[PDB]
DNA sequence: TGCATTTCCCGTAAATCT
DNA sequence: TGCATTTCCCGTAAATCT
């Protein structure tokens, strides 16, 4: 939806179009009356050699009315220009740099819309404007060619124009040449921005200026580490190559408004291995996971007399050569991407910014609205921000440093913060999906907080989940059965690894766990989901000559 | 351990080594005189520019003397290497290619012992006494060219020996030249000639005349798809190319009796994709697991003035690009293998041979005694060759197609014999492997003969046996307890797929499996395993604030 | 050494051949 | 089309780096 911001950008890119439309009226009137007065030059020298009263006059006047119309369009030219200036600045610096930034957001599952359409649109429109300006800032020239005279308005500002014309239009072509879709390997399109030497990922880039005349005329060559990885930069980083297509000619082909862009499919990196490099200082200068490089788009565009080089990157992009690093390759891209909007701070992870809990914990949200149907409430999530920060009330301004959140292991836990709970999102994945998707699991509760259960709800109330002491993820629930019971004995059986949920799934051991007491019966799976729902309306609907007799496993509780 | 043709054999390498010292004496004895003869000549003509009486005389007679010295050293020469030619025969002809014989079934899983020593140590000993035969035979040459006369032996008969002991050693060269570790994966030992594009394979070529001068002199050169893929021979078929280090030096490293070797390790084959072919005519001439292709090692040696080329090749092999072609690519090589002796008939599945059920049987057998501590007992077996020809009594001479054996579906199974029974031998691998160790598992019988069980033997008497009907693989075992038994009930339950065994291991089902009968009282693991052994003394081996409830799974027939 | 990281390769699933 | 065959790539385990 437009903001008024856009509102106006839209406005002013519209008198920019009246403005020229204007402007090239100008120039046809003072064309012809450059060709009146032409002819009739002409026609006066050829007899005065008898001159015609008052033809002279009209001459003359041809003439000055021409000086006037010349210094007329050279100022409107300026100030048109000045205004170009002024609005580019708005459409580039301004809206497509938000976009830049609301684009790093959808990448780590936030709100996207990261729709080019309206900035194709507006660049389009300033880049037909420019260069119909330039044309008419070049006919002026061949204008003075042919006619001229001492203090023309065209020979004293002319070059100036075209300078400027020039300058805004090569500026806005290279503003316009964008990473549309960033680095991402097909196979976790949830994963953008970390790729995995040997398997095939995919990227694409688009040029803004929607002009058919450049159709299958521009070749993309893309590659990565380039120049910062050569010289002056960073130190002891491993380099890459890309292999695949290399290049790839830009078109039209999708035709979806049929906007120029290059995608480039099949592309794999392979470590550059062997020469001289170092590995110098501390953390080897940055672990694998937290090295960052930048993928590059260079291309020339040689239109209507000019040459110019665009070039744009990707976002840092994590290189990792096992599946088993992208969880922690992931919160890098997770912290980058949520703490900064700088497109190509590589030495980002020398000195990690600090975030806050709110930061935080929208994006941990958006890592489950992304894989699932659902994120997080703050009964879960609220419990999580205690799981880092300790006791408390609110936790707005509690900072929380990359450390905290997954470059050194939690309190007492041999493993982070975030691979605990990447582990989670992959366990809730591979099963318990849609056994997860309304408002089922509780899933982040302190065994302290799992006591208003049972200890307020009458027995049978149970709960559902996850293991806080595995590494690798498991689930649990809540029943209160074993002995004589006190003033209800809250319990929990041991957790389910990933292969434990290939025995029976979740909602099947809820409702298909019987306890075989020490009464030798097995007793019952604890009706009323925790606020007071039988487990059925919930759970139910995932349940289900000599011939070999058909069996069933189960494990039920032994005592 | 010898035999008696070894034994002679070594006696008659003995015999020449003999002659060639006896031959080396009277070379001794020839050459002396000839000094002699030709100082006293010296001496002689040196005086008849007054002459010693009988000293002509002498002169004379240690001419003659030289001469039958001669006429007998070339006819022994002549006789030994008639000797030696008739003995490489049996050396390389008889014995080598018994060995060659036998490392192919060793291949295929049968009784080793494919020690090359014997054959190394008679083959450097006749190639010894061959060169030294040769430096006899280029003495005598020298020993004319200082002395000769009209009818000289030397002249008449050197030629000829010359080019009979150098196409002798020029053969035993390349007899010696041989493929000791024939292609393997080293990551599937049990399955050599089955190599897949991509992952790593290695082979070994020894030269059996162990010549330390020759240390570190000889490149091997490998490939595979030579020659014969280039011009004349088969057709439609796949070409590949060895990829990873081409050559390997020849040396005596492992230092084990320091023989001659080259190993390859780290090689790789890519499929050679593009240009022209064909996959004209039937089965686009062979299907994948039945095209076969060789691998070929060469090289040059230059010794003691002579050049030979030496060349050796693999045994055919089976190229796969994925892992799940294997086992139809292995009973290719078991065929061949079981079958001929032929070391390069590629298109052999062209038209198969047929094999009978006695020599398939004992390769039957082969295959589990390779992958577990024994094979294959008569009761598992011959309910076996029952699986293919049907009833009857004696299978010796009942002849077994390859379309019965692997080629086309069983009966009215939709997989191959092979196919159902190498995916038996990965389930007794992956999982009960010593539960299948001793005597445990029948393993194959038919539903019928696993009558003479509970009906003849005591209430609880179990079986142990793999599921007929089963693509993957699965097991199953026996027990009769289900409504008011009537004359014993035999029963098995559904088998467990190679997933079900990870919830619970066998011996752990057999021991651990109550059965629910309708008296809602889980009942019993029948005792004793079938001959008369209670379930225990062979199944019981292999049987094993606020924390966590631990559980254990069960299945346990529900009725 | 023990650790960080990369390589190997099965087995499954998707892709391409034919 | 449906089939034979090859390619893709995770995830585990072994290997190499450092």
């Amino acid at each position: 939806v437009v903001t008024e911001k856009q509102q106006m950008l839209e406005q002013h890119l519209q008198d920019v179009r009246k403005r020229v439309q204007d402007l090239e009226q100008k120039m046809k009137v003072v064309e012809n009356l450059q060709d009146d007065f032409d002819f009739n030059y002409k026609t006066l020298k050829s007899q005065g050699d008898s001159v015609t009263r008052q033809k002279m006059q009209q001459l003359e006047q041809m003439l000055t009315a021409l000086d006037q119309m010349r210094r007329s369009i050279v100022s409107e030219l300026a100030g048109l220009l000045s205004a170009m200036e002024y609005v580019q600045k708005t459409l580039t610096d301004e809206e497509l740099a938000d976009w830049k930034r609301r684009q790093q957001i959808a990448c780590i599952g936030g709100p996207p819309n990261i729709c080019l359409d309206r900035l194709e649109n507006w660049i389009t429109s300033l880049a037909e404007s420019q260069l119909q300006t330039r044309q008419q800032i070049k006919k002026l020239e061949e204008l003075q060619q042919k006619v001229s005279y001492k203090g023309d308005p065209i020979v004293q500002h002319r070059p100036m124009l075209e300078e400027r014309i020039v300058e805004l239009f090569r500026n806005l072509m290279k503003s316009a040449f964008v990473v549309e879709r960033q680095p991402c390997m097909p196979m976790h399109p949830d994963r953008p921005l970390v790729i995995k030497t040997g398997v095939q990922f995919t990227t694409k880039v688009r040029l803004l200026v929607k002009f058919p005349e450049l159709n299958y005329q521009l070749k993309i060559k893309v590659c990565i580490d380039k120049d910062s990885g050569d010289v002056a930069a960073l130190r002891g980083s491993r380099k890459f190559n890309i292999l695949g297509t290399n290049t790839k000619v830009m078109n039209m082909e999708e035709s979806n408004n049929g906007s120029l862009s290059a995608e480039f499919k099949h592309l794999t990196l392979r470590e550059q291995r062997c020469g001289n490099g170092g590995r110098a200082n501390c953390d080897a200068s940055l672990i694998v996971t937290e090295e960052l490089h930048l993928i590059t788009f260079e291309t020339e565009v040689y239109h209507q007399g000019l040459k110019i080089d665009l070039e744009t990157h990707s976002l840092p992009v994590v290189v990792i050569s096992n599946i088993c690093q992208m969880p922690n390759a992931w919160a890098s891209i997770l912290w980058y991407n949520m703490l900064t909007n700088n497109p190509k701070n590589v030495n980002f992870f020398t000195k990690p910014p600090i975030g806050t809990w709110d930061q935080v914990a929208e994006v941990l949200s958006w890592q489950f609205s992304s894989t699932t149907k659902r994120g997080l409430s703050i009964e879960q999530l609220t419990t999580l921000a205690e799981k880092l920060l300790g006791p408390g009330v609110n936790y707005s301004g509690c900072q929380i440093t990359w450390a905290k959140f997954c470059k050194e292991n939690m309190a007492g836990k041999g493993f982070s913060f975030w691979v605990w709970l990447d582990n989670i999102i992959d366990l809730v994945k591979k099963y318990i999906l849609a056994l997860w998707n309304e408002g089922y699991i509780m899933g982040f509760i302190s065994k302290e907080r799992e006591r208003a259960i049972l200890s307020t709800k009458p027995p049978g109330t149970f709960l559902l989940r996850f293991s806080e002491s595995s590494k690798e993820g498991g689930v649990t629930f809540t029943w209160v059965e074993k002995d004589i019971s006190g003033s209800t004995q809250i319990q929990s059986v041991e957790p389910y690894t990933k292969q434990q949920l290939n025995n029976m799934s979740f909602a099947e051991i809820i409702m298909g766990y019987k306890i075989m007491d020490a009464t030798n019966i097995l007793v019952s799976p604890l009706v009323y989901l925790y606020p007071d729902i039988p487990k059925e309306e919930a759970f139910g609907k995932y349940c289900r000559a000599a011939p070999y007799l058909k069996t069933k496993f189960i494990c039920v509780t032994p005592f």
